[PDB]
């Protein structure tokens, strides 16, 4: 009998409404960004916008949702279920988003080559469907018959002054803790997250691996191209440049890119160097493939500069994206880790009222960050965002 709950309602429902309007109005400018810039028109950004969708509705009806079942109205128990379950929909769309953003990053490193063959606007938007289906039937799971509305509370139905088949609707009481902590948070939140944390640990390893054999390949042609210089002897010589050529056209693997001329006039040089040395011809041999040096420094380094930055870029952009998976843990872990107390220690009490308010919040604004990342890290968008906001504002 203390202070008038209305009192801590008006802070909750303030901040809800706070929080709807910016999960809105940042994700719409998402939406608007990738349908205006053609250069965000890929299929990476398709589940960025699947994600956004999702974001856009915890503010147009998750939000007035929670704000609805925090009242214990009384309603038809599977009426409860569903305004109750709904945002455990979108939050698995969001996890399903992110997963298959990591495993195209994935793709993109590992095989760029079959990238485009493989990972196609069309086969998105079919992954895209399935996910939204099998969302609905994971959130809306216990609506199928794991709940408890066999078991109402009737001391609260009955204070509450609730009709004949009502419940209280309140979130813990028609919703089994077990399916919160064994099949949502176990199985179809933490084992995802922990399979994107693999599949991210390959994506930096790959680039590490990559960029490594890029340096060995060209260190392997200067160092090969150093003892030519010093050598005495016609096999040293061609030792040398044996395996300077392995080399060479192993940095050739990684018609409208003229770099191929200058692995030809590489490769053909070598070979120019090599016949001379098998004939003996020493000093011809160090002479020709002194013209080397001309050759890499006016093809072979510019190649190298070129595919370094792009792996740069590519790890620049997972880094970014691994944020988002990072900021979506952080604001709903604490939620099913006080589920997990709730369940697991019987001799424990209950977590209070505001934690569990608190934590609801917290979880709700995740749905804001998003743009935030991408304004950020991402030059593309934050540049749309800034001609978006000049053009169509002021
Ligand atoms: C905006 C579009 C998607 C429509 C939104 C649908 C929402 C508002 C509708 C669809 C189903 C509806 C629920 C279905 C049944 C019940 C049980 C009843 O005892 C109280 C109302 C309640 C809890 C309804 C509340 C409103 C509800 C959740
Ligand atoms: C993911 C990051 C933010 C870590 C989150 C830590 C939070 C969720 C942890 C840290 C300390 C924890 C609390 C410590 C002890 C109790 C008392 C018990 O009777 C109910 C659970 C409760 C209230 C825990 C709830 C969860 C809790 C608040
Ligand atoms: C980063 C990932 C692994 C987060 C998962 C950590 C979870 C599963 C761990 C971290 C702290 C753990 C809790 C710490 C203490 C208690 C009190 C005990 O009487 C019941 C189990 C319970 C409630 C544990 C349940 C499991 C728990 C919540
Ligand atoms: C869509 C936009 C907003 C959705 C609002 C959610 C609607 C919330 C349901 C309100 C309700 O059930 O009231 C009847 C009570 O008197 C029962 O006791
Ligand atoms: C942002 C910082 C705090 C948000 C506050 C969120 C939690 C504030 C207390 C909420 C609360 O206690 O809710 C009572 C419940 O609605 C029954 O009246
Ligand atoms: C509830 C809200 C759902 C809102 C869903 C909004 C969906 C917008 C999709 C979109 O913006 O698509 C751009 C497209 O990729 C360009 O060709
Ligand atoms: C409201 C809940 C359902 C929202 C359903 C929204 C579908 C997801 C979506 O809008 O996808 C667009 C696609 O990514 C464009 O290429
Ligand atoms: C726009 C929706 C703003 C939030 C609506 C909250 C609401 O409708 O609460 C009804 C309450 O449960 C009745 O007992
Ligand atoms: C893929 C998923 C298909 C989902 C199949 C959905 C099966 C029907 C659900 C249903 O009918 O639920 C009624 C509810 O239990 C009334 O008490
Ligand atoms: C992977 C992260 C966590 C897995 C380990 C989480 C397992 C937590 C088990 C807690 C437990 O078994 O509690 C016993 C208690 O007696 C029951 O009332
Ligand atoms: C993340 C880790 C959260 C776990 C943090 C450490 C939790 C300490 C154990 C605890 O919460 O003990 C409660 C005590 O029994 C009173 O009921
Ligand atoms: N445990 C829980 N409770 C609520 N709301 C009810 C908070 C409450 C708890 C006890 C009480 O007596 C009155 C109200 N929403 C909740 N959402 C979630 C959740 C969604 C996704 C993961 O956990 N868990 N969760
Ligand atoms: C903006 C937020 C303003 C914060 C100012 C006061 C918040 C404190 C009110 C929380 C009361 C908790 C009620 C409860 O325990 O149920
Ligand atoms: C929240 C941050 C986004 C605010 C910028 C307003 C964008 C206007 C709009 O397109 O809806
Ligand atoms: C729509 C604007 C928000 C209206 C305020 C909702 C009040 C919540 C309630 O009725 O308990
Ligand atoms: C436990 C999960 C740790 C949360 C990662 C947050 C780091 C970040 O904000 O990028
Ligand atoms: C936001 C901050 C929430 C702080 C509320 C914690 C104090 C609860 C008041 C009380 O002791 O009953
Ligand atoms: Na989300």
């Amino acid at each position: 009998d203390g202070a008038p709950p209305i009192m801590g309602s008006s802070v909750y429902i303030t901040v809800e409404l706070a929080i709807a309007v910016l999960a809105i109005l940042g994700n719409v400018l998402v939406c608007w960004a990738v349908w205006l810039n053609s250069n965000l028109q890929n299929v990476t950004n398709y589940f960025v916008v699947s994600l956004a969708a999702a974001d856009i509705a915890v503010g147009v009806l998750a939000i007035p949702f929670a704000i609805t079942i925090s009242t214990g109205f009384c309603a038809a128990c599977h009426g409860c279920l569903f305004i109750a379950c709904f945002v455990l929909v979108l939050t698995q769309s969001s996890i399903f988003s992110l997963l298959a953003i990591a495993i195209d990053r994935y793709i993109a490193i590992r095989i760029p080559l079959r990238y485009n063959g493989l990972v196609t606007g069309t086969r998105a938007k079919g992954i895209i469907a399935i996910c939204w289906v099998l969302s609905f039937a994971i959130g809306l799971t216990p609506m199928l018959g794991w709940n408890n509305c066999g078991q109402p509370k009737e001391g609260k139905n009955h204070s509450q002054g609730c009709g004949e088949g009502q419940v209280a609707c309140l979130f813990e009481d028609v919703v089994p803790m077990n399916y919160m902590v064994y099949f949502n948070f176990f199985a179809c939140v933490l084992v995802p997250l922990l399979l994107m944390l693999g599949v991210y640990l390959r994506i930096f390893l790959a680039a590490r691996r990559q960029l490594a054999d890029l340096e060995d390949n060209w260190e392997t042609l200067n160092d090969n191209l150093k003892v030519i210089e010093k050598a005495d002897n016609a096999a040293q010589v061609k030792d040398a440049l044996t395996k300077m050529r392995a080399a060479a056209l192993d940095a050739q693997k990684a018609e409208m890119k003229d770099f191929r001329h200058g692995f030809d006039i590489l490769v053909g040089q070598i070979d120019d160097a090599l016949k001379l040395a098998n004939e003996g011809k020493v000093k011809e041999a160090q002479a020709a493939a002194e013209q080397l040096k001309t050759t890499r420094n006016a093809y072979i380094q510019k190649y190298l500069e070129r595919a370094r930055s792009t792996l740069q870029k590519e790890v620049h952009a997972a880094k970014s994206l691994a944020i988002i998976v990072g900021l979506f843990a952080l604001c709903w872990l604490p939620l099913h880790i006080i589920n997990c107390f709730t369940f697991f220690c019987p001799d424990c009490s209950h977590a209070p009222l505001w934690l569990m308010y608190l934590a609801i919040v917290l979880s709700h604004t995740n749905s804001v960050v998003n743009p935030f990342i991408y304004a950020y890290r991402i030059r593309e968008f934050r540049q749309t965002f800034r001609k978006i906001i000049r053009s169509h504002v002021l």
